[PDB]
């Protein structure tokens, strides 16, 4: 599909039994999801943006479905105000910028 | 162009005769540039990112050429970690997401 940018590029994602709305975010290196108690091993990380840093948990090889497209990879989890699909998964679903 | 996302979508912009590198950021509502001088009136504003809120200077109707495409719109100047082109100007240059 083609998503214009007149509004925030929010799409439906699924991670296990949770459907969520998330931004398709070319400015994010890695996917960051709102706090959720995912199973499995993780490592602490701090990620930085406007306003400073937040602490997140890095989970690897997590399957996520994004608008019906399958992805699997690193998912950061922490107190972000918005769910963010970053470049690590945008490439897996075939997403490009075009102008 | 078509821009894939295996690397950061950094592009050269021209603003006030100056060449800068900026990140095409679909998860940003607004265009935010690192500290720089711009002419004319500005308004104090605050904006929030992943790590909290910052103070910025809001300049309206500023021309920026983004990868050869002309925009004229609002530019916020302040302590962003990197220069970002947000949706306010991505829409003007006809940028969409495609997958
Ligand atoms: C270092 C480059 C940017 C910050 C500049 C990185 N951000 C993604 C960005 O798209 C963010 C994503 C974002 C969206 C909404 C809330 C927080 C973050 N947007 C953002 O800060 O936009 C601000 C400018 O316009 C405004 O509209 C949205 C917030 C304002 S981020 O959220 O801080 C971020 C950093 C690291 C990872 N892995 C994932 C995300």
């Amino acid at each position: 599909p083609q998503i214009t940018l007149w509004k925030r590029p929010l799409v439906t994602i699924r991670i296990g039994g949770q459907l969520k709305e998330a931004l398709l975010d070319t400015g994010a290196d890695d996917t960051v999801l709102e706090e959720m108690n995912l199973p499995g091993k993780w490592k602490p990380k701090m990620i930085g943006g406007i306003g400073g840093f937040i602490k997140v948990r890095q989970y690897d090889q997590i399957p996520i479905e994004i608008c019906g497209h399958k992805a699997i990879g690193t998912v950061l989890v922490g107190p972000t105000p918005v769910n963010i699909i970053g470049r690590n998964l945008l490439t897996q679903i075939g997403c490009t910028l075009n102008f």
